[PDB]
């Protein structure tokens, strides 16, 4: 739990945490009460997760981006600020803290960024983004390049993606609508592919990340870099002599950095809500407060009126508002962590050259907006005492008469297939899945359900199965590519895990000790199991063909995995793809007690990881837990997409095993 009378308070590790820490010792002197101020690696993710334990720090400290969340999971105490003190702080402000119509935290300052030069490198810095290639060969003429900036956080690149009509949430009336986002729309692909371009084209590093922009530009190598107010002081200290000014434009249009008001919130579960509201009010957001942090790390545009006012003139905050005001405020819906993680996973893909930029937005898209989604379930009723059930617009109704009563189980689904709708019918969900694994997005694709409740029949019927005509797609689609100058190759592995060990089922491996260690590549996204066969595949019908002799040897207690792996290279843009079609029909769900103890451990682990997965808020994702989840790693996470089919019986006589499948699947379709 957390200590009754103590002041623990969490703040990343870019911020004048040093002094804040000088503003509890003030109030430690003056109330006896003692102030711990921590930065811990991750804390905007650590935070949700011990809170929701009743731990974690007493204050958070974060852009307001992520207090919605932190709101709508009870993890944040309703701030209770009287009239005389919400008038010292600018309005905005307090827009930036108001969620679901409650103040959920102290707003502290407003951060954005904006383009820092070398006045003597650069004395006139470019207006726009297009100049920057040629400025850059006439500094690399020097041993000097143009622009360094963080690569790997996609708060640094959406300025420019933005520009040009890219957005998060459509903004319309009251409410960001969740539905409508604009990460792949023309705005945002013209923005990443300049991007992309400067990289290309070696005026910029796709490895370049914080730590090494900064070295650069403060060591005089760079002429410019992009950076928030935090980042000053670090300069003042260098021999650079800088300015700060507004981003370039692109295509004629301002840059639209994303403004953040640093915020301060209280613990839901801290038994020190009083003192927190003491030490914010009556020493943080002081003049004197404000200025002790300030003076560590510079805080941009502060909240607080008086000392806002006192900053005014300073030609670097100016440029801070002018760059905000061109911008867009952050969104604080809990939503705003899936299109972060949607478009870090983007920019990383498309910069590092692994993924085009188009399919690359068009993945984040759908893993952003509240449609289609990432993770797609499925029931499947198989076709036939018949259990008595309605299917609604989709939901599930399961009614029993249970003596004498009369049960109605309801579940939500995407869709629901029951009586005699056939394999072709149910592959359109697949079908156009098919094109992402082409364009180098992972998918998954699972049938769950008890043994006999037609998991094979829906995904290996060798006419219209899910893997036969998906091989079919695959090669339709191959074929139809070479058109526009794509030429692929396409291998696939056939493997098993029983008892949480894995069997090549295409050459089994003779040396009894040999092992199949599934090996990840953490950086290109790509797993290797050890001594596993890999086929090269010629035509659906010779795979089809080896697949069904690899049978030829249990099954309905094992997880059959089949994978084929696409590449393709492009000898027109020069580009290239790898992704990964996972075909998965699982060991059946029914409740060989070490079979049945190892089988539960698998599927629920399944479950676990679909389920965090779809938060999509930076929960923990157990991968480890299973091998099953550990092989799949790099084709679940990310902007991968998954299909669950959730095949049931619908025989009265198997009711219960359908209930627990029901179940299942409520919790994997969140
Ligand atoms: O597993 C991948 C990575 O996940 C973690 O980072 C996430 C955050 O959890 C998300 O909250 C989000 O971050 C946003 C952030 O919310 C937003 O406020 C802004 O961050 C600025 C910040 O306002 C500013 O004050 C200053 O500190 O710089 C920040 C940017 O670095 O923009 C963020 C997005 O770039 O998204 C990220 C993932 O992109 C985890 O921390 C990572 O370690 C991890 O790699
Ligand atoms: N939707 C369906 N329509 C008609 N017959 C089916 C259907 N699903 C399964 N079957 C039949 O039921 C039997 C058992 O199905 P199967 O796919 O083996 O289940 P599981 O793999 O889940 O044990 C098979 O012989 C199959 O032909
Ligand atoms: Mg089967």
């Amino acid at each position: 739990k957390i200590e009754e009378g103590k002041l623990v308070i969490w703040i990343n590790g870019d911020k004048g945490y040093n002094g804040l820490a000088e503003v509890g010792k003030k109030f430690e002197k003056d109330t006896g009460i003692k102030v711990t101020v921590e930065h811990p690696d991750k804390l905007e993710e650590k935070f949700p997760q011990v809170a929701a334990t009743g731990d974690g720090p007493d204050i958070i400290f974060w852009a307001h981006d992520r207090f919605g969340g932190y709101a709508q999971s009870g993890l944040l105490a309703e701030i209770t600020p009287d009239k005389a003190f919400q008038d010292k702080l600018y309005p905005f402000t307090w827009d930036a803290v108001r969620y679901n119509g409650k103040l959920i935290a102290y707003p502290i300052a407003v951060e954005a960024l904006s383009l820092i030069y070398n006045k003597d490198l650069l004395p006139n810095p470019p207006k726009t983004w297009e100049e920057i290639p040629a400025l850059d060969k006439e500094l690399k003429a020097k041993g000097k390049s143009a622009l360094m900036f963080n690569l790997q956080e996609p708060y640094f690149t959406w300025p420019l993606i933005a520009a040009d009509g890219g957005y998060a949430f459509k903004y319309e009336n009251g409410k960001y609508d969740i539905k409508d986002v604009g990460v792949d729309n023309a705005g945002a692909k013209a923005g990443l592919t300049f991007l992309v371009d400067l990289i290309k084209n070696k005026h910029m590093n796709a490895d370049t990340d914080y730590s090494i922009a900064e070295a650069a530009f403060n060591k005089g190598e760079t002429a410019m870099t992009i950076n928030g107010p935090w980042a000053w002081s670090n300069i003042d200290t260098s021999k650079v002599n800088y300015g700060v000014t507004v981003l370039p434009t692109f295509k004629g249009q301002p840059s639209k950095p994303f403004v953040g008001v640093l915020s301060a919130g209280i613990n839901a579960a801290s038994p020190n809500k009083e003192l927190a509201k003491e030490f914010l009010e009556n020493y943080l957001l002081t003049d004197e407060g404000l200025e002790a942090v300030n003076k560590d790390k510079p805080l941009g545009a502060v909240a607080l009126k008086s000392y806002e006012e006192e900053l005014a003139k300073d030609p670097r905050i100016a440029a801070t508002m002018e760059n905000a005001q061109k911008g867009e405020i952050m969104p604080n819906i809990p939503q705003m962590s899936a299109f972060w993680y949607a478009v870090r996973t983007a920019v990383i893909n498309a910069a590092s050259g692994r993924q085009t930029v188009d399919a690359a937005l068009a993945a984040a898209q759908t893993n952003a907006a509240a449609l289609k989604g990432n993770i797609r379930v499925f029931c499947r009723i198989r076709n036939v005492d018949i259990i008595q059930y309605e299917a609604p617009q989709q939901e599930l109704v399961i009614t029993r008469n249970i003596n004498n009563n009369f049960s109605n189980l309801r579940f939500l689904f995407d869709k629901i297939f029951e009586r005699e709708q056939s394999n072709d019918l149910v592959f359109e969900e697949l079908s156009q899945l098919i094109q992402c694994s082409l364009d180098g997005t992972n998918v998954c694709v699972f049938a769950y359900g008890q043994t006999g409740s037609g998991k094979t029949f829906t995904m290996s019927h060798p006419t219209n199965g899910m893997i036969p005509l998906s091989l079919k797609k695959i090669f339709n689609d191959i074929e139809e590519l070479k058109e526009k100058g794509w030429s692929y190759t396409v291998r696939g592995k056939f493997i098993e895990i029983y008892n949480e060990a894995i069997v090549d089922l295409l050459n089994p491996k003779i040396d009894p000790n040999t092992k199949y260690e599934i090996k990840h590549d953490d950086i290109a996204g790509k797993t290797t199991v050890t001594n596993v066969s890999t086929i090269d595949i010629k035509s659906p019908e010779q795979a089809i063909t080896i697949l069904n002799q690899a049978n030829k040897k249990h099954s309905s207690r094992s997880h059959s995995i089949f994978i084929i792996d696409l590449q393709g290279y492009n000898s027109l843009t020069k580009e290239s793809s790898y992704g990964t079609l996972n075909l998965i029909d699982l060991a059946g769900s029914e409740r060989r007690l070490k079979e049945t103890q190892a089988i539960n451990k698998s599927l629920s682990c399944l479950g676990d990881v679909i389920h965090s997965l779809n938060l999509k808020d930076g929960s923990h994702v157990p991968y480890r837990n299973s091998k099953l989840t550990y092989l799949l790693k790099h084709s679940l996470g990310g902007n991968s997409k998954t299909l669950m089919f959730v095949n049931i019986s619908p025989l009265t006589k198997d009711l219960n095993e359908t209930i627990n499948s029901l179940r299942f699947a409520t919790k994997v379709n969140n």
